[PDB]
């Protein structure tokens, strides 16, 4: 009963560098002895066991069969922007909208995440970002995977959002 | 109406080369007023318009809850080795087994692809590769990304086989 977690943004924001990170300091090697080399790693977060997945939609996913897949089977979405990219902000919209059409769901867990806020030439503005996060209903929090800045708190806040949503 | 192809097989094995390689020699653009920016890139296999998704099990997707997902929605698999690791030959069973199960099918389209054939540092021979594929009831090809040798041949084999499965 893994928590199944997907990140998903325009290309480029950062969301390999806060997925990775985010593995790096929060993987476990567990012993299972019904699985053929007896010791698997996973993802421990705020207590849960997750599974972490990245979908992007450009580059070589231009060319992917597995958009909707990906929104079917994730039950958080983390929906990263760069503060220093306007264009990835105004695309965020779009995912939140898509993702709310192929889950046919009006409450689905989502944090808005506002990656490399380490650098000084920013185009979206925190209050700009926390207004779009309000209208949604859902958290918004800054990131850097550079300082390392909200990195763990934006995924432990998802891990709690969708927690209460199992819950309900 | 597009093929969606899948390639599958162990961590380091070439996939994404190989991916990379085809795209490369076969988008193209094409004018499409119904979407937003009116043109999209497409991938054209024998005449298909082909989607292309890698399928890799170790290193970040040991934590991904997407392996079952990608073998639904695939219509055919390249399933690739490499041919100076036996390790990655014994895993294409696995593999195989697992699409089998998930597909719930006996009649899936296969191609296994020995990679990396311009390597002098063989250990699994031709007719290892050829016995496995006959059993399978499949082509083998064997394929490099530094030479080009095979790669074209390899996906256009696919689609001729996800061909004839849908003309049953
Ligand atoms: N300054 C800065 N650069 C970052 C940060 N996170 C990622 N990057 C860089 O942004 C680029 C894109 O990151 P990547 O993780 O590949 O983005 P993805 O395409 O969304 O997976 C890379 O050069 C990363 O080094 C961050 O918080 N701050
Ligand atoms: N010699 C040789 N190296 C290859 C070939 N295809 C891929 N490689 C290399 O093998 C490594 C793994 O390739 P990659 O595509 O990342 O494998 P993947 O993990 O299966 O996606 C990389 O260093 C590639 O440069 C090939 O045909 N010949």
């Amino acid at each position: 009963t893994e928590y199944k977690l997907v990140v998903v943004g325009a290309g480029g924001v950062g969301k390999s560098a806060l997925t990775i990170q985010l593995i790096q300091n929060h993987f476990v090697d567990e012993y299972d002895p019904t699985i053929e080399d007896s010791y698997r790693k996973q993802v421990v977060i705020d207590g849960e066991t997750c599974l972490l997945d990245i979908l992007d939609t450009a580059g070589q996913e231009e060319y992917s069969a597995m958009r909707d897949q990906y929104m079917r089977t994730g039950e958080g979405f983390l929906c990263v922007f760069a503060i220093n990219n306007t264009k990835s902000f105004e695309d965020i919209h779009h995912y939140r909208e898509q993702i709310k059409r192929v889950k046919d769901s009006e409450d689905v867990p989502m944090v808005l995440v506002g990656n490399k806020c380490d650098l000084p030439s920013r185009t979206v503005d925190t209050k700009q970002a926390q207004d779009l996060a309000r209208s949604y209903g859902i958290p918004f929090i800054e990131t850097s995977t550079k300082t390392r800045q909200g990195v763990d708190d934006a995924f432990y806040t998802l891990v709690r959002e969708i927690r209460k949503h199992k819950e309900k």
